[PDB]
């Protein structure tokens, strides 16, 4: 996250971190058995890390559960990320507690200039790579499909969108890939890709989880 702040620890209780020896991505509690993330983080041997702020040190609440399975969405593109969505599901089911929380999903989408929380513990820097071991915070707008696709020449899918700001300094990163944008209580989005970070009229490009809630509730209910 570029141009965040400090969250505060465990105040994005459904935050998760996907850990492979280290972190390589976000993700987003939905129940106690399930985590939502991007397709574009798959990868075997996933463990999933609730209760977390610190990430490179045991503050007390930490979770860690393996995944038993993930599951790419069916249509996912790899070339132009449509469908960058995945589940995975837990070993065993978290315990929920203040610190470790699901977040709701949408039940329509999200319209332009609604405001939004973006998380992760990704690049903080728009030039260089730093890292930071707390997790980070920044609210961004969902921009309009038109203005994003004209100030960047993006292409994007219906499945897409935009948050964030044109002008630059603020921004996901990688390292925040998989991890949720929280608008109004629901989980609208997805952190997908972008070009840089917090660059001018390159914002950040974001999985529109509205579109996803049949097959998430189904794949749960069947798995
Ligand atoms: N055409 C595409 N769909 C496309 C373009 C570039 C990339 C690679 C890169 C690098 C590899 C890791 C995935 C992803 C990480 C990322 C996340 C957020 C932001 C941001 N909000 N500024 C930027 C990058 C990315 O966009 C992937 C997909
Ligand atoms: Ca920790």
């Amino acid at each position: 996250i570029v141009g965040g702040y400090t969250c505060g620890a465990n105040t994005v209780p459904y935050q998760v971190s996907l850990n492979s020896g280290y972190h390589f991505c976000g993700g987003s509690l939905i129940n106690s058995q399930w985590v939502v993330s991007a397709a574009h983080c798959y990868k075997s041997g996933i463990q999933v890390r609730l209760g977390e702020d610190n990430i490179n040190v045991v503050e007390g609440n930490e979770q860690f559960i393996s995944a038993s399975k993930s599951i790419v969405h069916p249509s996912y593109n790899s070339e132009t990320y449509n469908n960058d969505i995945m589940l995975i599901k837990l070993k065993s089911a978290a315990s929920l507690n203040s610190r470790v929380a699901s977040i709701s999903l949408p039940t329509s989408c999200a319209s332009a200039g609604t405001q939004c929380l973006i998380s992760g513990w990704g690049n903080t820097k728009s030039s260089g790579t730093s890292y930071p071991d707390v997790l980070k915070c920044l609210k961004a707008p969902i921009l309009s499909d038109s203005s994003c696709k004209s100030a960047s020449s993006f292409i994007i899918t219906s499945n897409m969108f935009c948050a964030g700001y044109l002008e630059g300094g603020k921004d996901a990163c990688q390292g925040d890939s998989g991890g949720p944008v929280v608008c109004s209580g629901k989980l609208q989005g997805i952190v997908s890709w972008g070009s840089g970070c917090a660059q001018k009229n390159k914002p950040g490009i974001y999985t529109k989880v509205c579109n996803y809630v049949s097959w998430i509730k189904q794949t749960i209910a069947s798995n």
